[PDB]
């Protein structure tokens, strides 16, 4: 019955070319068994839809990697918001979503919106740029430190702290091991930001310290949620602007249609999401024995669940490989979906809809020109490197 399967969807060659090792995935069964990592796995959009949104039946607070938090210690102190359950999850996930509200975007979007319109004209001086260094990195690292008040010193390490957190979640791989061996000096510069008097007033983090104030969360509870912005909320951001060039780049026509209509940048965004899927994927443990696509799993087991794959399966998508920026997006699991459905999704989408924009408004063309280079990582999904012409409108 299960069917087992012998893809390492955590292998080189898997993250080179995922697309046929997922229809594999999903049409096996709704349930396969990786025997490369002795896991369940559920690839189809049905089933990972019905695991994220039940998360008393799949918790998270086991740990969302491979590991099994009730059975290995952590690599790192665990996050109080991914790796808790309801109710422990739920004041700091309250705190966060306050910290990161509709409001709050408000406040910050017009000079997201001019640091974006500044950087695609400075980008047309030179025309031929990478836009993975020049934009997808630089954009999001011009104004995400300093929304969250951080120095300036040091922050040539969020990116490789970041690839070190995504990396923890896989298997332990090379990948994994590897970024583990190397991680001290990333974790020094973090936990030093994550310090109350590191963190300018008016940005997230002072905002997170201020809830130690009126006691709605500890002193040290501060700093991991702190922490919590710092792994998640800049190299995510990076691959989805990433993805999103480069869905532009490969869709000409999909790009004419965003310059036609500049108001498709926020749903082009997020259509870049669901077509690429950043974050690739993430497990649950089973809290009781439950029936998950007609088989019975026993209490205590790792299920993978691949997002990338559900937001690409045909069961639920017309055309699932098609960049198509009018798509009804809504449903996608780009960004999870119930109580841990990603906190910082409206800053992403912030920064996403206003460089669309940008280019919307700025570029006539975006040709890809000189080697495409992926970057591997046991959980994000995006390129290192992808140089292009940009042409002027
Ligand atoms: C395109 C960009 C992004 C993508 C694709 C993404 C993806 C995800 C996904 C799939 C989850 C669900 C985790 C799960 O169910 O276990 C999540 C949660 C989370 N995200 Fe995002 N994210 C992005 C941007 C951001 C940003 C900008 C921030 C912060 C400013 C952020 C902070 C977090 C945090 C703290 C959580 C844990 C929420 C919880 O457990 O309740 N993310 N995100
Ligand atoms: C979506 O990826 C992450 C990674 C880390 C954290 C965290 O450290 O809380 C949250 C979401
Ligand atoms: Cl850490």
């Amino acid at each position: 019955t299960i069917p087992h399967l012998a893809i390492d969807p955590f292998s080189l060659d898997f993250f080179d070319d995922p697309y046929p090792d997922q229809q594999t995935l999903r049409d096996a069964g709704p349930v396969v068994y990786l025997d490369k990592w002795n896991v369940y796995g559920v690839a189809r959009y049905a089933e990972v839809h019905a695991v994220l949104n039940d998360p008393t039946t799949f918790c998270s607070s086991r740990g969302v990697g491979l590991s099994d938090f009730k059975k290995e210690k952590p690599w790192r102190p665990p996050s109080l918001i991914l790796e808790a359950d309801p109710p422990a999850h739920t004041r700091p996930r309250a705190v966060l979503s306050k910290v990161l509200s509709p409001a709050t975007m408000k406040t910050i979007r017009d000079g997201f919106a001019a640091a974006a319109d500044a950087k695609v004209d400075e980008l047309l001086q030179r025309g031929c740029i990478d836009a993975i260094a020049d934009l997808a990195e630089a954009y999001p690292l011009s104004v995400f430190p300093d929304a969250m008040g951080l120095k300036q010193e040091g922050r040539e390490h969020l990116l490789p702290y970041a690839g070190l957190v995504f990396n923890a979640f896989g298997p332990p791989n090379e990948l994994r091991q590897t970024a583990i061996e190397r991680s001290a000096p990333h974790q020094a510069y973090v936990n030093e930001q994550c310090q109350r008097p590191n963190l300018a007033p008016g940005g997230f983090g002072a905002c997170i310290h201020a809830f130690t104030d009126t006691g709605e969360i500890t002193p040290d509870e501060a700093p991991l949620l702190v922490r919590s912005l710092l792994s998640a909320g800049l190299d995510t951001t990076v691959n989805g602007i990433g993805a999103a060039v480069y869905c532009l780049a490969r869709f000409p026509g999909e790009l004419q249609r965003l310059r036609s209509d500049p108001t498709l940048a926020r749903n082009a965004f997020e259509e870049a999401v669901r077509f690429e899927s950043p974050v690739q994927t993430f497990f649950r443990t089973t809290t009781r024995e439950v029936e998950l696509g007609g088989a019975v799993i026993g209490e205590g087991e790792k299920v993978l669940m691949f997002l990338g794959s559900a937001n690409r399966d045909p069961r639920r998508w017309s055309d699932p490989d098609l960049y198509d920026i009018t798509r009804k997006t809504s449903g996608h699991v780009g960004f999870g979906s119930g109580v841990h459905m990603c906190v910082g999704q409206l800053v992403a989408r912030l920064e996403g809809e206003v460089m669309l924009s940008a280019l919307a408004r700025k570029v006539a063309a975006i040709d890809i020109d000189g080697p495409v280079k992926r970057r591997f990582n046991n959980t994000l999904r995006g390129l290192e490197s992808l140089p292009v012409k940009l042409t002027p409108a």
